[PDB]
């Protein structure tokens, strides 16, 4: 299937339970770079923004975790050490965070409805970022939604067997979306602001 061509999944983040949840950077980051070749799947030129967008934040977290790295193993603590200093990378994982979740909750209300892709994406992108961007980036997220292709052909680029490919998807997100949830706490605490 296509999830397993993925370096990092987010089934295979680390949690660190007894330390407030503790992500580990690395492997959240490298999960979050494998999802953005969904974006591929969907529509590459089409979604080419949200791809550019999420790959930005993701490197902006990376600058600051391999030039502070004893500081940076988590994203909770990468995010407290810097913000003794730039927000750069807490400000990127802002974004991020948004990002995911309306590539998450866009996917999980697709598959659990027989809703057009399309519409998924634009009733995600109104409870995501859509409140956060400005007047000229709107427009182009909204001209890439609509270049959404039809679901049929969407879950076939996934893979052979329908069941399968909706088993390990749903799995796939519910890990997404528990690694979102924590991290939207995280950043709505005051540790987080800047």
């Amino acid at each position: 299937t296509f999830l397993e061509t993925f370096k990092k999944s987010f089934v295979d983040v680390p949690i660190d339970a007894e330390k407030g949840n503790a992500i580990s950077t690395a492997e959240f980051l490298e999960a979050a770079e494998s999802l953005t070749t969904m974006f591929d799947v969907l529509g590459s030129i089409a979604f080419s923004p949200v791809k550019t967008d999420m790959l930005g934040n993701v490197e902006k977290i990376r600058k600051r975790m391999l030039a502070a790295p004893l500081e940076s193993q988590n994203i909770q603590d990468l995010v407290r050490n810097e913000l003794k200093t730039s927000h750069t990378a807490t400000e990127g994982l802002l974004w991020l965070v948004r990002g995911l979740e309306f590539t998450c909750i866009a996917l999980s209300k697709n598959i659990g409805s027989t809703e057009e892709l399309a519409d998924s994406f634009r009733g995600s992108y109104r409870v995501t970022l859509k409140p956060h961007h400005s007047f000229l980036v709107k427009p182009i997220f909204s001209a890439a939604m609509s270049a959404c292709p039809y679901r049929k052909d969407f879950y076939a680029k996934l893979g052979d067997d329908e069941q399968k490919v909706q088993e390990e998807l749903r799995e796939y997100l519910v890990a997404l979306d528990k690694i979102v949830n924590i991290l939207k706490r995280f950043l709505e605490s005051k540790e987080a602001k800047w």
